[PDB]
């Protein structure tokens, strides 16, 4: 990390002022706070008695975010590593986690902003792609959120992010955002990058819907080994529809690249009447009335 650290500002402790807990661990925790006028940020820390691995899986995420500029991709504003506990310092995001603001505001956003969240997830990954980064843990909990609802994708690092990830099981996998190739042999590229995507397209159309309900982890990868697939979410578009399912087709060389799909979530958000046309949604529930 010694050569990536060059690239992040070494922040005073002076500077920084925690205010609330938004996160926390074993290990350490996450809070809001101000950086000196003064602005909000998120400042995670490291706990002494840390072990060597833990302090270079926890600066290397500092060191990865610091390579990256983009308007999606959560800003590194510097760390705290000279003193303890060591912190590391980003933007703050006011919504939180995209999954569970969906699911606290459930049915309040248009459909044409649903699209634009999903444009931005697409864009952040695209530029993680080309710059040869693959996320491995892409999921509606590790995009967070602002003011202007942009949507930033987080959770950088090597080996610490399916370690910490509680939705990652025993390799350590979320199964059921996961690519079939990364499951099955652990094959993670841009591609199984992609298959994520899809399911994030599926979590933010049902606002927060738990990808594939109660089936266990073995049910799912059943599933989709036989060829099943997420159902269409209620009013959901259908050329966006179309598209989460080409990002789960099995063979990895079929499915759409991050540059196709922001390109086509572009056009669909430049021509937004394209987003009235929805797929059959089909209703789990018969109400019939005389
Ligand atoms: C600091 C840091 C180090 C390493 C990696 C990263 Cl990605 C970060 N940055 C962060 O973790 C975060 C940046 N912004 C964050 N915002 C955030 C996260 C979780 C909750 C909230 C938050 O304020 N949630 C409240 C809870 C009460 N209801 C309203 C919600 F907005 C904000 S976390």
């Amino acid at each position: 990390n010694q050569a990536v650290l060059k690239f992040t500002t070494e922040i005073h402790p002076s500077c920084v002022t925690r205010q609330k807990v938004i996160g926390a661990g074993e290990f350490g925790e996450v809070y809001k706070g101000m950086l000196k006028k003064e602005v909000p940020v998120a400042i995670k820390t490291l706990k002494a008695g840390y072990t060597e691995k833990q302090r270079v899986d926890f600066l290397g995420e500092a060191g990865i975010m610091g390579q990256f500029s983009h308007h999606n991709i959560i800003r590194l504003e510097g760390v705290i590593s000279k003193y303890k506990p060591m912190m590391i310092i980003t933007e703050y995001m006011e919504n939180g986690a995209l999954d569970k603001f969906l699911r606290e505001k459930d049915g309040e956003f248009s459909v044409l902003q649903l699209v634009g969240m999903l444009r931005g997830i697409a864009a952040g990954m695209k530029y993680l792609a080309n710059m040869n980064y693959v996320h491995r843990d892409l999921a509606a909990r590790n995009i967070l959120v602002n003011s202007n609802l942009v949507c930033k994708v987080s959770d950088f690092g090597l080996s610490r992010v399916l370690e910490d990830d509680p939705e990652a099981t025993y390799g350590k996998i979320p199964i059921r955002w996961t690519a079939p190739e990364a499951i099955s042999y652990r094959k993670f590229t841009s591609a199984s990058d992609v298959w994520s995507f899809g399911i994030v397209m599926w979590e933010v159309m049902t606002y927060g819907e738990r990808p594939y309900w109660e089936l266990s982890n073995h049910e799912v990868m059943k599933a989709i080994n036989d060829g099943f697939r997420l159902p269409t979410p209620m009013d959901c578009p259908s050329a966006i529809y179309q598209l989460m399912m080409q990002c789960w087709q099995q063979e990895r060389a079929r499915r759409p690249k991050f540059a196709d799909i922001v390109s086509i979530l572009d056009k669909l958000i430049r021509a937004p009447d394209s987003l009235k046309t929805l797929a059959d949604f089909d209703p789990r529930v018969s109400i019939r009335l005389p």
